[PDB]
């Protein structure tokens, strides 16, 4: 993979690995020094081929001192060859090794220069080279990353239409490579489900017809939950442990919008206390799904009408400790059709009432803990990181490989899945419209302080582990958490001697400002900072990024097709309206108000795709793009990567005991970034 061009300084030029990353153009190279510039110099005429190693002896007309910058001009030959260029290496006449490192497309469109790697502040450049380059940089980055309202209310996103639209920095190695409409339409052949992909119009014949199919397709928990769903243990456990783990609270008050009593629940109860007694001791919980009431439902198929609940389901930590469900009321306001179901009640009558909470569940997990609180949020951190760092800033280099491919796939999604008669709207209730509304609602409380992990356990009440030991979700993400928030604190250390520093810092600045005015919009009961002026502060908000861009994502992303795959534990629709009375409902209609043929085929796919990792997945702590090259930060991120190690490891001890493992904040399956 290596060739070496013999015609004095040696340019070592890497291409990277990607399929199409090879170029037949021209490339001519000049150094910038700070004596003079070199000749532009035509590298040997040939192919850049895919993952070379091309070097060069490169002789120079004059003395140029030390080199400050590389130049890059791709020049046509043929047709258009876009070329990834991953670094850049000089060694120099008087024996310094210099390493430039680039990790960017480039197109004839434009000359790119680059830095040598270390990282660098403002404040650090004094000399009008250095400057220059710089705020040209940052010029250059803000035409052509921009913000733009998608719809209304929404955090703000990159202005751009369609994945082929966006810089080539930011698309995807390929233009079908990660694809909505490619990959879902794979995974219902894959899935061998592809002969009903259209019969909307057609209900399964009963559980066992739909069995006949998931029984080839099922994983490990998929096939537990298949066996087991209608247990309340497993519908009670997916609160702390399955797909949404976000939404349980401590009640400390039972609220007048649920009429409950003692006498309603005393069967359940197993303490000899009253349930005011219980709520006083800590142990009623409760999951209000307030954000569903006055959603519009999916009215986009005229034959077949669907539907939405906005329940309130009140649970209860038993004697062993378990939280499992005492009380469901389907909508929010009380009365003679809104019966408080119960686990006395007639045996369909209690397992409806269940199925319509894991709908609801379904909708806000879909839309709210993962569209727009990991999604929308990695991309506008994303954007203001383009916009406002320049690449030799070391938050730049901190933050680029957890924002990787997030700008993509958000807008491929944007493209294909949530617009207008999107794929979205061919399985899911709250498609046609009223998952814009969930996030438009959502946004009033997508707040700083709700994306501080521990901070929002703690506001939800279930911060203790010896009241509450079966919460892996809050156990291993405050693991994580702190890995992440070391390492963030010790950049931080490295690359800032003090608070005044950061403060001063314009563009770390800026970087903030754009994230409050233009991601949230202004809105100051986001809490978002609008500056930051202390180390602390600062490594507190680059955790709030990498977390969210990968623990989080991957909390929320990646059990979807464990938990959501057999269908009635996480109903995409509902075809008939939330029960009106007790002593009704029969499975027949259960049967019918389930997902028809059609709609469990495109959401079978959906979540069997959105699920998986690619053959190469980057995981956490993984950065095989060197944009850090000093010796400092390359220990801070092998102490990461350790403290990540002794995370897995105590992950896979406490999974060895459990009757359901719970992994998906294993650091070795955590991706870096928001990617799919
Ligand atoms: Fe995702």
């Amino acid at each position: 993979s290596s060739h070496h061009h013999h015609h004095s300084y040696t340019v070592t030029v890497a291409t990277g690995s990607q399929e199409h990353a090879g170029t037949d153009d021209y490339i001519y190279l000049s150094l910038v020094g700070s004596a003079g510039c070199s000749e532009k110099h035509l590298l040997d005429k040939g192919s850049f081929e895919r993952g070379a190693v091309d070097s060069y002896d490169v002789t120079v007309d004059e003395e140029l001192g030390e080199i400050q910058l590389v130049r890059i001009e791709k020049r046509k030959y043929g047709s258009n060859d876009d070329w990834y260029l991953k670094y850049i290496t000089l060694k120099t006449p008087h024996g310094d090794y210099i390493e430039f490192p680039c990790y960017r497309w480039i197109t004839g469109d434009v000359e790119v220069v680059l830095r040598d790697g270390r990282a660098k502040l403002a404040r650090d450049d004094q000399i009008h080279i250095l400057k220059q380059h710089r705020r040209k940089e940052l010029e250059t980055r803000q035409k052509q990353y921009r913000w733009m309202e998608w719809n209304p209310g929404f955090p703000l996103s990159i202005d751009a239409k369609c994945h082929k639209d966006l810089p080539r920095d930011i698309q995807f190695d390929s233009e079908k490579g990660v694809d909505f409409v490619l990959n879902y339409s794979k995974a219902m052949e894959n899935l061998f489900i592809n002969r009903f992909m259209h019969m909307f119009q057609s209900s399964w014949n009963d559980f066992a017809d739909f069995e006949k199919i998931f029984v080839k397709i099922s994983n490990t928990i998929s096939e537990r939950v298949m066996n087991h769903w209608q247990e309340d243990l497993m519908f009670g456990y997916q609160f702390l442990n399955g797909a949404n783990p976000v939404l349980i609270r401590r009640c400390t008050e039972l609220p007048e919008k649920l009429p409950v009593t003692t006498e309603m629940v005393e069967c359940s109860l197993e303490r000899q206390l009253s349930l005011e007694q219980e709520v006083q001791q800590g142990n009623i919980f409760i999951v209000d799904f307030e954000l569903l009431d006055g959603i519009d439902a999916n009215k986009t198929d005229p034959c077949t009408l669907q539907f939405l609940a906005a329940p309130i389901c009140l649970l209860y930590k038993n004697l062993a400790n378990k939280i499992v469900p005492i009380a469901i009321q389907l909508n929010q306001i009380p009365g003679d059709e809104n019966p408080i179901f119960l686990p006395s009640d007639a045996k369909y009558d209690w397992l409806l009432a269940k199925i319509w909470v894991r709908s609801s569940d379904f909708h806000v997990h879909q839309t709210i803990t993962h569209l727009l609180r990991t999604h929308l949020v990695s991309e506008v951190f994303g954007i203001a990181m383009y916009r406002q760092l320049p690449a030799v800033h070391p938050i730049f280099k901190l933050l680029v490989a957890h924002v990787r491919f997030t700008i993509a796939i958000n807008t491929k999604a944007r493209e294909q899945l949530i617009c207008e008669c999107g794929l979205f709207d061919k399985a899911n209730a709250t498609g046609g419209g009223g998952h814009v509304q969930m996030v438009q609602r959502a946004m009033k409380d997508l707040t700083y302080a709700s994306l501080c992990f521990p901070e929002a356990i703690k506001a939800r009440g279930m911060e203790s582990k010896e009241d509450i030991p079966y919460y892996f979700y809050r156990d291993d993400g405050l693991l994580v958490w702190e890995a992440i928030r070391t390492f963030t604190a010790e950049v931080v250390d490295i690359y800032y001697e003090g608070d005044q520093v950061v403060e001063e810092d314009p563009e770390l600045q800026d970087f903030v400002n754009d994230v409050y005015v233009y991601g949230m919009r202004g809105r100051k009961s986001s809490g978002f900072p609008k500056s930051v002026k202390s180390r602390e502060q600062l490594s507190e908000y680059l955790t709030v990024v990498i977390f969210t861009a990968s623990a989080q994502h991957a909390a929320v992303n990646f059990g979807q097709y464990d938990w959501a795959s057999w269908i009635p534990n996480a109903p995409p629709t509902m075809r008939a309206p939330p029960p009106t009375a007790k002593g009704v409902v029969t499975i027949e209609q259960i049967v019918d108000t389930l997902p028809d043929r059609g709609r469990s085929c495109w959401h079978l796919g959906a979540v069997w795709a959105l699920s998986q990792f690619q053959e190469n997945e980057l995981f956490l702590g993984m950065y095989p793009e060197e944009h850090f090259i000093e010796k400092p930060v390359k220990e801070a991120m092998a102490r990461f990567r350790k403290n990540l190690e002794a995370i897995v490891s105590v992950i896979a001890e406490r999974n060895e005991n459990l009757q359901l493992p719970y992994y998906y904040l294993s650091p070795d399956r955590i991706p870096n970034s928001v990617a799919i």
